[PDB]
């Protein structure tokens, strides 16, 4: 078995397409997804008969070991797929139609800043092999490619799928080496995230700054340190959820701005005390009556500025 | 080797049928599960018999490689099952008889929006593909769908085992392929999670009720802070097992109540206090009687709320 | 490659035995254990006996191919085990004799009703089907039934390995099959578990209980509230155990007791202040007093009734 | 091809030797360790020497199935091991040099009391198929014996690495009973784990151990329990770099002495604040200050007592 | 297919180039990491010369069964890498060009000392089979190895790339062979480290500090002894991102450090409040005023020192 001869120089033209089906086990330490989608190669196979008889206009059905098959390597996967062939049908001429699943581990960078507000871009990358007859190209058949609208990714909604050519402008390029590349875009939802992990964290926060309506030294200590307490044991809870990040987030810098302000309030607490144990009790309140004020203002202002820097 | 010869007016029928084993390792995460169990098909084929006469006593005959055998593949799997033939026998008629026995990994939704009182529904999907001489069209033997009595899932009680006809031309493809679907139903067992979890949430949510038979501000704030820590730690605890949703559940909306319930009451010991420190006892004692009948009747009735609308 | 014919209706015998190697891995939310051992066999064809005297030999050896091995599969396994011949020698008459080696993770369920102090049966099935017109069934080999004194797992005593003599034939499919079944019978090794986690829990206790001999309300206050906070976290620390089960087992009782007498003793602490601020000390006096002798033996006659009840 | 006939019945003898480059991922809960490391085998085969000659002394190269390559099978491994052949070099005459990269998951057992100044000592099993010809008989050739001096075996430093042959008991067949046993000598470098665990623990109970300087019962009761909160936190801090062992360890029992020191501390408080209430400040006077002496003597004899008893 | 024969005893040398393409998964606990790459070579044929005509000149075709291969075998890998082969082409003078995709699992070393702002250099070691007709000797391709400018480790920069030719340094010197080495340095981002660990470390231990300006015992012994619960808390936090390390690193003696100063914080409190109570309130003063100082500027140059020592 061996690929159609030359005709005329003609460059032979293949309309590739994935119908997705399965997408599954979104890793983001790995950085990594597994896929289970289909695969279809409409390659042009004149010169090959088919029995164009037309008392044999019946649609042919061929198994893998019939004809030449050709073979396409992703290029960003872990191990090779495996060629899980589904049905080739073949009209009494040279039109080719296939659909075969497959299962792979994809690696693709994900982008986790401005977290739960975040959108994806997946991508997949198909090179041809070379081969003994005329040069082979790489076209999409709008047609072949969808998605099952059954395949289901744990907290996404998908957006599109599409395709586009790409030069591969690799180092080696010992041809052109045409690619093809397939995004897909997804988008986080978010609403669960409010309820689960901001609101405790703004009630957490108001317990600590109902100590600026008391005078009472114990009772402020008590309030603001143990309310510190439960802001590290709500941390390590919602450490969990969130994927390992060597780098900046718009939840960590909040999560550092509430720090900070936990301790400017133990500061105040404490000047506070010293005054009114020093005997300059006007002082005192005046400051005490100067946070209950500046605090939530403050913070609504570094709230606005922080999602100002972190969302354009 | 062959088709079958498309003599018969109907389509070639099959007749197919799973029998479980056991299944095991119900993930929640991936919303995938393991299986094992049997596939028996049987299909019809005149062109070999057997007749009784000339030595005829050999009913049956086994043919392992040198006959036709339909093909049948699993939908939503994650890789291609792995199956070993077991018998092949042919009936004096035509009738053939075949049988394997495979494992596979079977993807399948979950619904946690009810999750200690929640039921699911597990699917599997079979496809039979065309062929170009004859017609194949799937069908159910209600004499070889069943399960053992050792199958066992931990921490699920099984309900039924049916099978059922799925329309063809599934998805966009129409190649007149044919579907099948097997729904397993399960229950979760729910009541081990009222003595676990249940019970001393509300037991530390009263303790921490206990602050309005008293006017010590310091033991307030004590009881009050003390028991949101508890609380706290106790929803890691909670947390631990329940699978990651990213989305709204019951137990989700009962947690954030939990909180709200707690920043209320701190905001009413601090309205207490402050009262009480200008010199206006009757009116902070009035607030605190009040509080006593206020707050389990409100809990109560927001927890009936939520009830009637999950569960409604 | 053929099932020997019978003389005149006789089914074949195949005398089985397995040797264990190791046991290890027995995870118990899973409920399964991995194990590799020997396993021999040994059934009787006439269709392959030599003259000794002629071939100058008394056994002839063959290869792990070109011979009819039967089919033996476990029932209860999550993939086919891991085999690699180790000899098939042939007696004078016509017996047969095998030998391998193989591993396998085997599924069993487990009861945890006394989970300290509990003890476990572990099943290995056999089976085998109909092939040809020759019926087969098991038997065993008392000889060839056993395991290592260097047999270990971690903190379990093994007492027994023995395998039922008599199977269960049935019908399957249409067919007929015999059973084989494996006991191991195992004992948990429950010294351990006393000073690791059932002695803290009842100091953590006792250092609750010591507020029945003071009477400043915020002392009392933050011994019972802390106490119950180190016991929240003890749990936290244990929960490493015994999964959700549908009946109750000892150790969750034992818990869920101790969690209402926190709440009963928080409930006693808030009455015997408020009944001090009425200005009845008297009152509060003997309350204290009867509930140092109280809590104890109650206590006592509760634990003494919850050993009787589960294991009476 | 076949094995070296006899000559003058003079046993094959095949002198091994095993050359460790890795060894890592030393799970201890599942108490196995994988290896990756070389493989020399060296069996005489005179009288088949293969180009004997002086102008072909150069060494000669076979490919694997060029010649005849004894089976040796590991006794102890889960699942056989990956080989991969490097390089077989053959004499013009003489014996025969072999070398293979093998990759293995080994069971061993491990002995975790004394757990942070412990020595283990790791097995290898091998036993080799016998042939039709005389028997295959095994011995260690302790030129080839070694390490690579290059093992990433962090944490440990390993002692020895030597051979002894011993007879086979398992299943005895009147053949492989000439076994082997490759012993790892490993010791573990204690050096951090003093400053990572041992002395935070102190500074803690001594930190708890300063209430017996001071009269106020509050205070006291804020110090001891918290610092019980303290102690239990960073047990579960510790509890994390530590393998499950369902048997008694020294780390477990100067745990569980911790925790009843702090039992009897409490103790010692609320006598010393019931008798002050109780007018006799005397004894509570004489109570505290024999305390103060007490408690770390009798913690230090029970350090004492207990490192001879377990370190012998 | 066999290697080039002898043109005149020149050995074949063999133009080795890894072009990388994904690295990921740098486990740190198994001292693994993963890495998807290209692979090429340059040898080429003299005596089996390919098509020298000059009507050739277009490039020639070739499959993995049309010339001899290499073997090229990795030392530092776990098993065998996962070969696949995506192009050969040979020119008509006589080159062979290879270029194949791989996907191993390396052992490295690694050195977690100076943690966050530490570099690491990972080795890939290469070697290759000789044969009986020539000697082979490998030689770097310096127009080959280079990376594809988007390999994403997670965490990491890539500083360079490049490879060195080294004696093979083996105990057992089959044939006197050779080696390569191929050197990865990276260097760690350490920006996110400081928000996300230290700063609040820092602000917690300042908090303690604060109770220098106070006089209240209870007060200060409430504000220590809850801000080392917090200390320890936030400990356990922090423990999930580093690595298991069993050996001494800056941040461990940092955390050591910061042990010790909350034990002598303790210890200046007790001593304070038990002169007070003494009737010693001039040296109570001083000494609460010396601290104020000493603290901070001890905590610094014990800083200073710490750092000269971990960093040269
Ligand atoms: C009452 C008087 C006492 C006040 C005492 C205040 C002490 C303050 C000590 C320094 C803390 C603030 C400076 C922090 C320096 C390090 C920077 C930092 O933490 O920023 C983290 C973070 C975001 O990082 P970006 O630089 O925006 O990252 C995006 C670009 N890669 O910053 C914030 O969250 C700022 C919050 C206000
Ligand atoms: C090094 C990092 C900080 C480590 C030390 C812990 C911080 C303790 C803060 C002390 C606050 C109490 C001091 C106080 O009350 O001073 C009174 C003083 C007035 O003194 P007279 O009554 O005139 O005498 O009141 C003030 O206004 C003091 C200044 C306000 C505090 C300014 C910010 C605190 C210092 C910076 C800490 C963070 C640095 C990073
Ligand atoms: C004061 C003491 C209060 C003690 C309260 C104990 C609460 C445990 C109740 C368990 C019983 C639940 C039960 O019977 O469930 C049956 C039924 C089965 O589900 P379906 O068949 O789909 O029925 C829905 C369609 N009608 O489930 C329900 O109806 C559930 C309704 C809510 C009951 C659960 C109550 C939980 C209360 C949480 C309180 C806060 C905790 C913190
Ligand atoms: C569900 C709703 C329960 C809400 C949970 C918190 C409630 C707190 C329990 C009451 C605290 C103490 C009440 C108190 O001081 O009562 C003393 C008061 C004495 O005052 P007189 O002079 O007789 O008027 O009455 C008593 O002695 C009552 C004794 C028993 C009361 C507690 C019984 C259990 C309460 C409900 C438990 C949960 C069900
Ligand atoms: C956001 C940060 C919130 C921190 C907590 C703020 C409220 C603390 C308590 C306020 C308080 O004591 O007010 C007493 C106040 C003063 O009374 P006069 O004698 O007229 O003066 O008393 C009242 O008026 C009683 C009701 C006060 C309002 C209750 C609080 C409302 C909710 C505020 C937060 C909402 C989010
Ligand atoms: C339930 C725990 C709450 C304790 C208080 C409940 C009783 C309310 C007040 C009863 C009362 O005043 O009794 C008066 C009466 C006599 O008073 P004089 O005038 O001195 O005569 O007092 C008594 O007789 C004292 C004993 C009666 C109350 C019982 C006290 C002990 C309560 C706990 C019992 C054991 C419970 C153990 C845990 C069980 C659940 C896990
Ligand atoms: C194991 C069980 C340990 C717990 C049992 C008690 C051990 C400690 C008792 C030692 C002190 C008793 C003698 C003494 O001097 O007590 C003082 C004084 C009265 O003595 P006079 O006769 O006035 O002299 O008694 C006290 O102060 C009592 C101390 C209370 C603490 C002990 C109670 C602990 C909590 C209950 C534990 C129940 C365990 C079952
Ligand atoms: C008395 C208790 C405090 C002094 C004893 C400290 C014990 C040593 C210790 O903890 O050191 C760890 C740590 C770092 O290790 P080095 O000794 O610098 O070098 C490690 C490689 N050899 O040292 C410190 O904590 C020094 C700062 C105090
Ligand atoms: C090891 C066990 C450690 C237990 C905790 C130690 C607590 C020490 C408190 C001592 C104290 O308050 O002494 C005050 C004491 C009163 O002096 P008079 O003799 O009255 O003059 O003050 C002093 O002596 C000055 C300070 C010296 C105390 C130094 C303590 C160092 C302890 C290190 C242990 C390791
Ligand atoms: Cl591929
Ligand atoms: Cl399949
Ligand atoms: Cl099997
Ligand atoms: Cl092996
Ligand atoms: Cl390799």
């Amino acid at each position: 078995v061996s690929p159609p001869p030359p005709i005329a120089d003609e460059p032979l033209t293949v309309n590739t397409g994935i119908y997705l089906i399965e997408c599954y086990s979104l890793d983001d330490k790995a950085e990594t997804f597994k896929v289970n989608a289909f695969l279809s190669l409409s390659w042009k196979d004149r010169r090959l008969a088919f029995d164009p008889v037309r008392s044999g206009v019946r649609v042919k059905t061929y198994e893998p070991e019939a004809i030449w098959i050709p073979e396409i390597r992703f290029v960003n996967v872990e191990n090779a797929r495996d060629a899980d062939v589904v049905d080739i049908s073949v009209s009494p001429d040279g039109t080719v139609q296939y659909l075969e699943r497959f299962s792979a581990r994809v690696l693709s960078p994900l982008d986790f800043r401005r977290y739960p507000f975040d959108s994806q871009t997946l991508h997949i990358y198909l090179i041809v092999r070379s081969v003994d007859t005329r040069n082979i190209v790489l076209a999409v058949d709008l047609e072949k490619v969808g998605k099952n609208d059954d395949v289901f990714l744990t907290g996404w909604d998908i957006e599109s799928f599409t395709a586009v050519v790409k030069p591969a402008n690799f180092a080696l390029e010992d041809r052109l080496e045409s690619k093809l590349d397939y995004q897909l875009r997804i988008s986080r939802q978010y609403f669960s995230y409010i309820p689960n992990i901001i609101l405790p964290m703004l009630f957490i926060l108001f317990i600590s700054w109902t100590a600026f309506w008391s005078t009472s030294y114990e009772a402020n200590v008590t309030l603001v340190v143990s309310t510190l307490i439960a802001h590290i044991a709500f941390n390590i809870l919602v450490e969990t959820n969130l994927p390992k990040t060597p780098y900046m987030t718009y939840t960590g810098a909040i999560i550092f701005m509430i720090y900070l302000f936990y301790f400017v309030a133990v500061i105040e607490v404490t000047v506070q005390h010293y005054l009114k144990v020093e005997s300059q009790p006007a002082r005192a309140a005046s400051i005490t009556r100067a946070s209950r004020i500046a605090f939530p203002v403050v913070f609504l202002l570094a709230n606005i500025i922080l999602a100002f820097l972190f969302f354009g």
